[PDB]
């Protein structure tokens, strides 16, 4: 039996398993089935098990290194939330291009690893963390397919739950490993409305 | 305007580039174009960079708590060396099922990361590694495919020049960020004819 950071339902009542109408080759190896109306359903088993991974990984980095993007909306109280917990530096809403480019911007930052909320609507962070050689670890619904994605997190990126869950759990995860105490709920993460 | 960590020429005499007749949807972000005889090619821009962050990364663990894994018998005398300049621990040869998990078994250990060769040839430590939470690092091939795979490098993984520059590579970026001298060249990595 695989044990879960949390019950099972609590993953599927947040929809993480919630993919889209599209599939990459990419995400195929994530995918557990097609429903009859199309849209394809991640493997929660997978990530579980990247959660931890990413967890682990983000938590051999000194916080203020970890910059955090994300331009979806819903994303946004998920990470700023994340980094009240982790100490991580982010950046919601649109990206400057050259944020991570450029030294002159006053937006211009040097973290020693990248995290995006997804690949296709934050492709000016990973492009520009790629060129200039800085991991990428990002969430990657059944549409998404990124060559310069490092670390993947199989996930529903899009939805309003499935974000507060996976952020929170990313963050509670963290705070256990590095001894911090840890005391929010998964709706001290979500979004409004 | 991509900076190389050899001469291009370097990786393609060592045919790193070359994949096989067989390509799976989770490399085909990586496949640069098909060959005339039906032989895919890979991306060396990605492989570069790829090399590049698999080195940083592994460089934030201390070495031996790092584990190679490699059935695949080209694949001994780099794995060998590169434990002897990076200070990693290995097993080459077949894997004992229980190292990862049995306490009991003489073999067991417990490594922060696992490195294999190739996921289809070393699955019992990759489904291992999995099973316990370690983080798995692997040399993927266009016939590869793995959802317990965490950091890919994309490369030829069969070849015997392809792997000894692949894990000097590796051993020399993890040496030169600890500032350790390495004199070796690519030949003292390849396996033996
Ligand atoms: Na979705
Ligand atoms: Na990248
Ligand atoms: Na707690
Ligand atoms: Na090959
Ligand atoms: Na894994």
């Amino acid at each position: 039996e695989y044990e879960y950071l949390v019950p099972p339902d609590d993953y599927l009542a947040a929809g993480v398993h919630i993919g889209t109408q599209i599939k990459t080759g990419d995400m195929k190896k994530f995918i557990f089935k097609v429903r009859q109306d199309g849209l394809y359903v991640l493997d929660i088993r997978k990530l579980d098990e990247r959660i931890r991974v990413a967890a682990k990984f983000l938590s051999r980095y000194e916080p203020s290194k970890i910059l955090l993007v994300a331009a979806r909306q819903y994303a946004h109280k998920p990470v700023q939330m994340f980094s009240k917990v982790v100490g991580s530096d982010y950046i919601v809403g649109r990206f400057i291009p050259g944020t991570l480019t450029n030294p002159m911007l006053s937006e211009y930052r040097e973290p020693e690893v990248v995290f995006v909320n997804d690949p296709a609507i934050d492709k000016q962070a990973v492009s520009e963390a790629t060129a200039v050689g800085i991991p990428v670890v990002a969430l990657c619904d059944s549409n998404n397919s990124s060559a310069d994605v490092d670390l993947v997190i199989p996930t529903n990126n899009k939805g309003r739950r499935a974000l507060a869950i996976v952020y929170w759990l990313l963050a509670r995860e963290i705070a256990k490993i590095r001894g911090q105490d840890f005391t929010y709920s998964i709706e001290d993460f979500e979004a409004e409305l």
